[PDB]
């Protein structure tokens, strides 16, 4: 097994793989924040404080209710200074010709400021293709989501299997997954894993936690993604440095 | 077999529902316009011109350039004159608890305006009991994504069933799905199938088209959804009265 720096290095690496990997090990973190708030201004205070400790700061620009597209200019300038990736969580999911609109245009413009986005598996490869043709020419990275997190998930089996050969097959775009384990076993693809909480629970919508060490020492995943269970905190920035101490340590125990 | 009219007065039938059915018999018309378009000028004069040939008018309000909740406003003043119901085709897909913010919150405010949304079934019923507690206080309907139209569609076999599965112990807000085909045998539900152009063929993006004849009057669905057969057509309102008699003959034709 690689450290993350030298994933950094393989030679079929992506660019934005490559360039998160290496800040990972430069910065100790495989820590990704799920900024699930509702005001730019909580955003970019989260953004700018907890930046030193994470890897990844993960959006969902559809539940801001003050998005503009400079608000996101202000998060590109936080993400450059503490240096960690911008990943907006939209989990395409249409056809090809629907997602490539979806994810260059309307009012949001994903693709001029994420560096990462995701997609669903479920309607066939052209949701990776349709992507692609903005997401290439702009240099970005998409993750497939290969399992999910919530009770009565249907990403199981064969699915779990087409997502990672959709992968595989379309390597100068994808750069990973969402998984709750390792499912590649081809060592440039990134695994980040939602789900996430130092305490046992869930919530009341079919959310099911396991901790950093289950997902990252057990399961082998890559990255956590954690988002009330530092949101909520009231100090977000000791529950951040909690859960990137965490996080990192099972992966350098899995490293030996 | 019942007609649109005796459905919308089947004892289970949701309130979303029966509206719809009850224009569709009144309007003799079963075709949904896919208004896939990313000027609000564009999609308000079609809106306007076609909403006597239409049961339904799909958004994907994410690719509309200059949205504004008042274009939004004026759809609405056209939906109610004409006598139409406005599904935001955003295919929902994440946990509940992201879900419920995705539909109420955010920029669109999709329930605000949205007689309609649609889910995919694949994160499990906590999709489903998200969106429904923003829908249900709004009086609103959701449709489940139980059959897909493009390439390598994974929405097959048992999939399909847990779709049926998830909209019948949900009938409180789920009223029907996005299908190919029938694939309830309950009549309270709607089938809507997209994937329809009079000709033979498909996009470069994994689009596959059928006819109306094949989807409403072979395979059982209710209405066809159709995108570019219409929004590409010099002549737009005769685009749509064709496809308007189509699928509405093979709906009489299936009744006898
Ligand atoms: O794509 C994801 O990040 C995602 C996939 C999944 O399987 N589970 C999951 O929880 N998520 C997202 O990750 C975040 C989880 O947040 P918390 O449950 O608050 O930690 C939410 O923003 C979800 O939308
Ligand atoms: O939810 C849908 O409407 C949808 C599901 C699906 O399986 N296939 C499908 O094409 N759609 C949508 O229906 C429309 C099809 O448009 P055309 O291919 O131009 O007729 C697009 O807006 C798609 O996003």
């Amino acid at each position: 097994e690689l450290s993350f720096g030298a994933r950094a290095e393989l030679p079929r690496i992506h660019p934005v793989a490559s360039k998160l990997l290496r800040l990972m090990q430069k910065k100790e973190t495989n820590l990704c924040l799920s900024a699930d708030v509702s005001l730019a201004r909580e955003l970019l205070q989260l953004a700018d404080a907890l930046g030193p400790s994470i890897c990844m700061l993960k959006t969902h620009v559809d539940i801001l209710n003050d998005f503009t597209l400079d608000v996101m200019k202000e998060l590109i300038t936080l993400a450059k200074c503490h240096e960690f990736l911008i990943f907006e969580d939209r989990k395409f999911a249409d056809i090809g010709n629907t997602v490539k609109k979806q994810y260059e245009g309307g009012i949001f413009k994903i693709a001029s400021w994420a560096d990462l986005v995701n997609a669903h598996v479920v309607p066939g490869s052209g949701v990776v293709k349709g992507l692609q043709e903005v997401g290439l020419p702009l240099h970005r990275g998409c993750l497939l989501i290969a399992e999910m997190s919530s009770t009565g998930s249907l990403a199981t089996g064969d699915y779990t299997r087409a997502a990672v050969r959709m992968a595989e097959e379309h390597s100068e775009f994808v750069v990973g997954f969402i998984s709750g384990s390792r499912v590649s076993m081809k060592p440039e693809f990134l695994h980040l894993t939602p789900g996430v909480q130092l305490e046992a629970g869930g919530d009341n919508l079919g959310q099911q936690y396991n901790s950093p060490q289950e997902v990252i020492g057990k399961r082998g995943s890559d990255i956590i993604i954690v988002g009330r269970g530092i949101i909520s905190a009231a100090d977000r920035l000791e529950a951040a440095e909690m859960y990137r101490k965490a996080a990192w340590e099972a992966y350098l125990s899995r490293l030996g």
